[PDB]
């Protein structure tokens, strides 16, 4: 038994699907908004779904999407999580800009930065931070979810698969750069292969239009040829409060 976590499915009402595992808007007890995720039996092991659900029942944080219970005691098993009513990040960006100005993209960083400081005091390691695996709710707060994605990657993980607080980083800093691009494809007139090798060489993502030259520089800290030279994502959140003060 998964304790408090297990949800008696009785009380789920669903109304609509998000995403096909399937994804559903539903109610539960006809109160509260979630979504619910339904597993199909086949994908995942016996030990890969325990590891992953035990997770989420250890992360907890504001800005990380919170898992709300389980229902294991029947097929398929359901997961039941917070709804975050204008869905993935990256299309909120490309879909939603009319729903929030300039300003509020460092906003967006903060939201993120603040989710992946509190993993990273966990000692957690996300591994795949980007646009796509955010979340953003009805009142505009960006959510981490989730915790080869080559564009989103440092040169030690490309060549050497060198996985630590630092890759995660190197993502964040392609995650500002998404946002202040409003949703590009980084590295969008090259292949993966191409950004690998142009990595390596030690080129960069450009300062977009919408950032300053204090917001790129938080950015462009993530991408230090060297990892030790990285920032961590305590330094991280300083430096964006302060743009954020200086800036408004
Ligand atoms: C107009 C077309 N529209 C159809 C209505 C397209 C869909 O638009 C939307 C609209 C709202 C959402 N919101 C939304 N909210 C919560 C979750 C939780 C999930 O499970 C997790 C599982 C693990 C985890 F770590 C976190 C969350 C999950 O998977 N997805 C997707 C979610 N999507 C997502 C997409």
């Amino acid at each position: 038994g998964y304790g408090s976590w297990e949800i008696d499915p009785k009380d789920l009402t669903f109304l609509k699907e998000l995403g096909t595992g399937v994804v559903k808007y539903g109610k539960w007890r006809g109160q509260y908004d979630v979504a619910i995720k339904m597993i199909k039996e086949g994908s995942m092991s016996e030990d890969e779904f325990i590891e992953e659900a035990k997770v989420m029942m250890n992360l907890s944080h504001e800005k990380l999407v919170q898992l709300y219970g389980v229902c294991t005691k029947q097929r398929p098993i359901f997961i039941i999580t917070e709804y975050m009513a204008n869905g993935c990040l990256l299309n909120y960006l490309r879909e939603m800009r009319h729903r929030f100005q300039t300003q509020q993209l460092l906003e967006m960083c903060k939201d993120v930065c603040e989710a992946m400081e509190y993993l990273e005091s966990k000692q957690f390691l996300h591994r795949d931070l980007a646009a796509r695996n955010c979340l953003v709710n009805d009142q505009g707060v960006v959510k981490v979810s989730d915790f080869f994605p080559v564009r989103w990657s440092p040169p030690e993980v490309l060549m050497y698969s060198k996985f630590s607080s630092k890759s995660d980083i190197w993502a964040f800093g392609v995650l500002m750069w998404e946002i202040y691009s409003l949703g590009k494809m980084p590295y969008e007139r090259f292949t993966n292969s191409e950004t690998a090798e142009h990595i390596a060489q030690g080129l960069r993502l450009y300062r977009p239009h919408l950032a300053s030259e204090k917001v790129y520089t938080i950015m462009y800290s993530c991408w230090h040829e060297k990892a030790d030279e990285r920032p961590t994502f305590k330094i991280l959140l300083s430096n964006i409060l302060d743009v954020m003060d200086e800036e408004s």
